[PDB]
């Protein structure tokens, strides 16, 4: 019993992280086999994130340049080259502590754990979710560039994401393993607004089976709704809409607990209608959507 | 810029982890040097639980009744003993991966990680807090047994936590990782209610300042307060006393946003009288008190 905001253990991905330096420009990078990973605007300094030219810039940097530092211990760097916004540097050594991995590029609603560090080393870890506008609502200070986000399945890292930026208005953007940001967001200065951060209506419906499954059962009410009688009532408060593949993925959920996909949804309607009156589900005065439902049941299970 | 309930890097915890079975039970255990902890249950049958008497089942024992397993290879036990509610098992094998560390009793509103783990493989890391009633509320399934609850400092781990038991009311009950339990509770299968559970003060404070240095200042007001009115307040809302000790504890978070604390007091008054209208603060609907003083200065600084 219980339902916590749980990040995979990091112990996997803290064997990957590694200081990077280029210049004056300090971040993290990740070590798997003979490659480090990192944020291209490693090569920048405060002046050149105005309009950096990374092609241009990058002309200027030699192997030497990068300046790769494995808990204390230095990394020769053998060869130096830019797909998308990450560097690639390659090096003399092959991470002894390389777990199994893949690089995985996730859709917006979909959760992941984040190891934020700073110069190398890990400060904390923490989850958190794509947002349908692309944005991911994390905990970075300057430096934490460079720190990624992952899943994992038994011994397989799937690593998903790499922190590059925030938004002036707090909210993160990065890429995936191959430098291709999330969403329409840019490594430059420059005035870059988010979209709409809708909710993940397929994740709240996971966390209110969550809730049931762990005895919160007061919001559980007597009616039913269709898929498209609650999108009109999702449109109007800026919730993601519910497909059949939405319903589908919610189908073990639905069984464990008996009750079907559209009850529950009538459920939130009425609870996005009337509010929560002041009362809690799962310790929480807010609807929940960074849970997925594949998260519901790794946590209700005890997937190790 | 953000705020997250971020747990600490769990690799040097993980590298702890096995699983202890004693006849029918398994449960987990932490390797340390030569000795592993675990709860002292791992000896009794779901029978044993209604009455056990721990010192005579455990006379029923022998070195080679524990198996202790770390990954997939048996380690050999020479010698056991009780000590309090848990069991230290001698192993001829010191933990290769025995990280610095500390057996600390933390105080009730302290938070530490919980590395959940499920015969002795890591399942997930959150972050909770020792409750004013001496119960966690964490998130643990049949298995759970052994998990730990710790603190880092750079390379130290200070373990104050071992789970043992969920309580009917799905709260959590567990020990120091001297044996002996944090509250009333006993590891029985017996009526045990838990207290009034009260909000920690002193951490919704700290958190009230980390939304302040995150931009969210919608609830700063006008006012003012003193210890005693402001306590009059709090006790009508189930919320712990504040003390002078909790104010110079605040000190460093009411330098870094100039606001007094008894300003913050008096917003946090504010809001226990008005309440949230529907607004949040740091993406929550209600007054988060997870986060100690201290958690707000080091995610907001960036301790590694
Ligand atoms: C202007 N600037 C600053 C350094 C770096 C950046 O965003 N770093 C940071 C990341 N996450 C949180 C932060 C919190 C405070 C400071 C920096 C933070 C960056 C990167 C790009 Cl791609 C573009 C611009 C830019
Ligand atoms: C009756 N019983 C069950 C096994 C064990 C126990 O509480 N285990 C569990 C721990 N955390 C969550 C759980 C969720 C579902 C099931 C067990 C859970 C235990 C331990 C003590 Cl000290 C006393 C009684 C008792």
């Amino acid at each position: 019993s219980g339902f916590r905001k749980m990040a995979f253990p990091s112990g996997k991905v803290e064997g990957c992280m590694v200081q990077v330096t280029c210049g004056t420009t300090t971040l993290n990078g990740l070590w798997l086999d003979d490659v480090v990973y990192c944020p291209r605007h490693v090569i920048c300094t405060s002046e050149d994130m105005l309009n950096p030219n990374y092609e241009d810039l990058l002309i200027r940097k030699s192997n030497h340049n990068f300046l790769v530092q494995a808990g204390n211990v230095q990394l020769r760097v053998i060869g130096h080259s830019m797909q998308n916004c990450v560097l690639k540097l390659k090096v003399d050594t092959a991470n002894p502590k390389t777990p199994k991995y893949k690089f995985v590029r996730i859709q917006p609603g979909q959760t992941f754990s984040v190891l934020a560090c700073y110069n190398g080393s890990p400060s904390g870890v923490y989850q958190c979710a794509m947002r349908p506008n692309f944005t991911i609502k994390g905990s970075f200070l300057n430096g934490s560039c460079g720190s990624v986000g992952f899943n994992i399945d038994y011994d397989c890292v799937s690593f998903c994401y790499m922190h590059h930026m925030e938004l002036p208005t707090g909210v993160h953007a990065g890429t995936d393993l191959e430098g291709n940001f999330y969403g329409p967001f840019v490594d430059r200065q420059t005035a870059q607004a988010a979209g709409t951060d809708t909710t993940i209506t397929v994740n709240v419906l996971a966390w209110l089976y969550a809730a049931v499954i762990n005895g919160d059962r007061w919001f559980l009410n007597r009616f039913t709704t269709t898929l498209n009688d609650f999108n009109l009532v999702a449109m109007k408060y800026n919730y993601e809409p519910l497909t059949q593949d939405h319903v589908d993925i919610l189908g073990p959920l639905s069984a464990q607990t008996g009750i079907a996909v559209l009850d529950m949804c009538a459920s939130l309607k009425e609870l996005l209608q009337n509010g929560m009156n002041g009362r809690t589900i799962l310790g929480s005065a807010l609807l929940e959507d960074e849970f997925t439902p594949f998260d519901v049941v790794r946590q209700c299970s005890g997937v190790t």
